[PDB]
RNA sequence: UUGGAGAGUUUGAUCCUGGCUCAGGGUGAACGCUGGCGGCGUGCCUAAGACAUGCAAGUCGUGCGGGCCGCGGG
């Protein structure tokens, strides 16, 4: 099993006659501390089986980070949209210098010393998938003379 | 490679653009309430407006001639 952090819950709106009629979502990450890390968005009717509909993604989409001693192998930059999010590695005591969404989605990923910046829209949900895409890329001595 | 966190606010709800605002550190500071000791710094940022009084540049008789006073003694 992991360790599970929910980051984002919100209430939105839809229109009809009568008024509105709301809708919840939560974003969750999942995680091992350990190298594993997953991304789950879920919208339901409430805000606890949004809770769960989402978690149940996090453990559908996941990615493994190659962590080394703690820190990513190299830089990162990653575009989502008009977000960007930006990853560079950091020594023994640095420790994880985030926002609370990259920090988190970093955290539960066993990273432990990083050092990072938002840059361009900060809107949560954006963030967040921009986070996730670039572990996806991240890559590792081995990986690249394999490749070439 | 010793180094980088963001938030509030346009919407019924969304994403984006964009500004406004905030949390930090800093100062020869000032103001309010309060105020026990000590150490080290430090104190007219305005009128280079105006200033009472004292003090801040003198020293040498191993350059010279003197006046006064004194010790000496003619
Ligand atoms: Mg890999
Ligand atoms: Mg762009
Ligand atoms: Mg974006
Ligand atoms: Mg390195
Ligand atoms: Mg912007
Ligand atoms: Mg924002
Ligand atoms: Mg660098
Ligand atoms: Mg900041
Ligand atoms: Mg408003
Ligand atoms: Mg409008
Ligand atoms: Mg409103
Ligand atoms: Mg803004
Ligand atoms: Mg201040
Ligand atoms: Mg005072
Ligand atoms: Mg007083
Ligand atoms: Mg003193
Ligand atoms: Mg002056
Ligand atoms: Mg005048
Ligand atoms: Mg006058
Ligand atoms: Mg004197
Ligand atoms: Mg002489």
């Amino acid at each position: 099993d992991f360790e599970e952090k929910m980051i984002l819950i919100r209430r939105t709106a839809r229109m009809q006659a009568g008024g509105r009629r709301f809708r919840f979502g939560a974003l969750v990450v999942v995680g091992d501390r350990q190298g594993r890390v997953g991304l789950g968005f879920g919208k339901a009717p409430e805000v606890p089986l949004a809770v769960q509909k989402a978690g149940y993604y996090a453990r559908r989409n996941m990615v493994e980070v190659p962590l080394q001693n703690g820190t990513i192998p190299h830089e990162i930059e990653v575009e989502f949209g008009a977000s960007k999010i930006v990853l560079k590695p950091a020594a023994p005591g640095t420790g994880v210098i985030a926002g609370a969404v990259p920090r988190a989605i970093l955290e539960l990923a066993g990273v432990t010393d990083i050092l990072t910046k938002e840059l361009g829209s900060r809107n949560p949900i954006n963030i967040a998938y921009a986070t996730m895409e670039a572990l996806r890329q991240l890559r590792t001595k081995a990986d690249v003379e394999r490749l070439r």
